[PDB]
């Protein structure tokens, strides 16, 4: 009935873990184990750690097979495909363009943007899988891969795997915006998952991840300048889709989809969500108010009651 | 709330789907969509169809990248990875060795073994396409030991695309489930009288008490060890695996069955797998559960 | 156990379908199906859209057979019959007359009372001017007066509700309570084996009726709107008198084999008035409930056939 | 609680009315009213009575509109439409082809198998020859062929059952199970507050329950397994498929009785195409060799009893 909560820092954000029925000691051990695992995940994906596995790939100039871990190969493989399923809205090679703008301290880019698009593109990345090893291969020397739009999802899922190892079957795990829910909370009820305005959903056995455009676009005046850049135009998105929440089997998928959908905007997002049978929640600032939209698949998660 | 159940046949076996109460009309639609997908999956990897994706590849003598669906690449990728973590016990290239046994041979079987080997396959994943690639023309891939596992995971995702997030789906010896029952209770999945809650996971089982045999210490088995070309001979009667996906469960499943009690337990501990085994000692059987597996057990 | 209620707007009014518990996706697919069908009926009948099948016929001047759909033929067919059974009270061709008082919907209340040009207008009116022709693969409407104007607004809600129900059946749902405007249709029991709730206007325990296998429709409300000049002033116009009804009838509810029929009967019964209405009710042995305002009080009245539909639970 | 059961003869078959809480006096009066009404319907549609309304029309040679009742109008209209929707399988003008074989129940036949002369006979049949005209106080039937012969027996039973339903309403009776031949309409609860029991018998050679509260049902078959006496109005000869029984549930007994005969004629495959498209609730029984196989549509399933 008692719910122990563990929290800490990771990947420039925060992680949480709610585990029912744990003693002070095992709680201690688990925090140690959790922090250590996320630390290693940070060391894997972090773009700020010039020494991370990812940055080491980014720094190299090789065009031949580059050994990486199974996780890394899986993270990239799913990132590429969902990138392709979002007409390219979800691009893990868009870093150069985001840097040109100085988003996520600048001078609007003249026409360096066109020339910068040439050093971006999903089709430049390849994942090779073999029995005893996996590899990332780029056909562009200065291709730059950033995975901060999916790292939180991956971390949340990996965190689920840690619970299994530690023989824990009931838990509320989250890293930043991504969460995985399983089992009943303190009381014999599903963990409460509040989506942004606090409508609640029950994702027991599923994962969730939110994503949006907040740059003075979320309840603000002086309406101007979006920091989400469409990897197709090389420029700021213009539509009014401010928030996208996705529920899926894994938090990694949830995390890959929401970014891409966010980028595409309302119209296109809906076309993709319908075609893929995804459970999505959308907030758009049309009038001075915020209107919502929920695909059918997303409603079945709503907590019908109180 | 009610509880609807849909079933049929596919891949030379049976498929089932348990969904919270639904109406007859929607049942017929979901049933048709399910059967069509499973049919699609079978047309993809069945070795009995001369025109399945897998067979066209098997028939190709090309050593250059052969394009395949995302599913194909993913099934292969897991097979090769779990194939290594099990000392090659779980081999998807063993086909030419199993064939020369008529089960499911002179020491000349080393000939078929030559055209065998997990290191002969590579999977290439790109944004808009995937490819399989073999460095041996003769290489022959077979995914029967893993098909049900995938099919089951794929069915659960179809249910997901259909707005059904609460379910218990199964294909052959594999099951997949996420969500509670009509009541906020776990879908009852009984082990070979213990039950487990596999919410968010998959589960596969190999062999049964009705698939173990007599005549001396000789354990009669159809299961052929890839690193031998000959039938296994240990005392592992059955093995059940709970994993993140039924596809992985199905993979570890046959891998562990090939290895046997002792060797398998080694992997189970190393890989931290959720496993349940039954072995034959005297005239009785013993049960062994990894700690990880014990955590999924559900009483009341 | 639990009921799924879908809702929307159509024909300038509200529609509602109370169905037994359904998923989310399935529920979205249904509403989708329903709205489409309802939009299609609106485009079929609406006198408000100049592109509708009805308005096109009205705009035509030919006297030969004009091809229409099964629904059109059927709707006109039972409006002519119920029309004659009410002695012209239910007249789908009374349009030219109404347009003379600037009454009805919202013809911008500025049309003073007419003179006796209503006389020269009723000559553009007449149930005898319409014929319906049914064949195996096609149907037709036929008028013998070029300027005949057919208005199906008093019977449209009833047809929509019945068509909505036949759509529920096509979708495998045989238990439901469906409504469009003031017309309701139902058949099959609740999730609890009980009758779907259908309340009746309580002038001052409210009456409840089980309309299983039938359709129902009401005209008016005890929330009247007449008192100033001449006891009762209405916007409804007697098709045979060319003038606004002046009687005591506050509202009439009719239960019939279909919402369509029920919608035709109550309009015509509302026009006729209390006594004339009762004669036709007795003669056709209809299931009717009436509310009349006597003197600072409302009185209720039920035909024997109507009492038979009452649920005494 | 006590259910009174009334029965009698009509249209060469039998009708039954099960009604709860009714007393001796009322039942006696109802039995009179029912039989009186049925008689009139029989007098309206029978082709076995040379005096009936339908026969007067059949015997005439008129090409101009022929005045009939609303019921006659609606019956024909519904039959003509469902006739078209079943690809002419349900044909109310096929009577002369049937007689050619002498497969009319009241026919020997011991005739002589007709030769392809059946073609010169189909020419005297067809749903496109009939027209229904409705007006304020009148309705007409019009045929563009003298010798056209209309027969409404494959559908008169559904109309009688639905007509019986209206009768029940007139008398203030809300709970009943009323039937005429193989067509029934169910409404309300039985002796115990339970849905009237309606079963679908198996054998159709030579048993499930459904709750059709607020709906109607009719069954059609080809009882008598090798040579069928069901004539395909489009070929002029006996059907060849193995469908032997079709049960249809619909909002009205007329519709149900109209469809089941059409589907029966079409066969399993073509019938299922129709069931699917029209979203009909149907149950079919096919006999391969000596093995009976069944098939229900989704809409039918929802009427299956579950508890
Ligand atoms: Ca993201
Ligand atoms: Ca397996
Ligand atoms: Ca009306
Ligand atoms: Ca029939």
């Amino acid at each position: 009935t008692e719910v122990t909560v563990l929290e800490g820092k990771t990947m420039g954000t925060f992680w949480r873990a709610s585990i029912p029925g744990i003693d002070a000691k095992r709680s201690a051990e688990l925090k140690e184990k959790i922090q250590t695992q996320l630390d290693a995940d940070d060391q894997l994906l972090s773009t700020y750690k010039k020494d991370s596995a990812l940055m080491r790939f980014n720094d190299s100039q090789s065009l031949s097979p580059w050994p990486v871990s199974e996780a890394m190969a899986d993270i990239v493989t799913t990132s590429l495909r969902i990138g392709a399923k979002t007409d390219g809205a979800m691009d893990i090679t868009v870093g150069p363009l985001v840097n040109l703008w100085g988003f996520g301290v600048q001078i609007p880019s003249q026409e360096q943007i066109d020339a910068m698009k040439a050093k971006t593109g999903l089709q430049h990345l390849t994942v090779i899988n073999q029995s005893h090893q996996q590899y990332l291969q780029k056909d562009l020397p200065d291709l730059y891969v950033d995975l901060s739009t999916v790292g939180e999802g991956y971390a949340a899922d990996h965190l689920a795997r840690l619970m299994e190892q530690e023989g824990i079957s009931r838990y509320l795990v989250s890293v930043g915006g991504a969460l995985n829910s399983r089992g009943m909370n303190g009381e014999g009820l599903p963990w409460r998952v509040a989506i942004q305005k606090q409508a609640v959903v029950d994702i027991n056995g599923h994962g969730i991840s939110t994503s949006g455009s907040y740059r003075n676009y979320y309840e603000l005046d002086g309406k101007r300048l979006s920091h989400v850049i469409d990897p197709q135009t090389g420029r700021p998105i213009e539509h009014n889709l401010v928030s996208v929440t996705v529920i899926a089997p894994t938090a990694l998928e949830a995390d890959a989809w929401d970014t891409g959908l966010m980028v595409l905007g309302p119209e296109k997002a809906k076309e993709v969500v319908r075609r893929e049978g995804l459970a999505v929640y959308m907030i758009t600032k049309e009038g001075d108010s915020f209107k919502t939209w929920m695909s059918p698949q997303f409603k079945s998660f709503l907590v019908s009651e109180k």
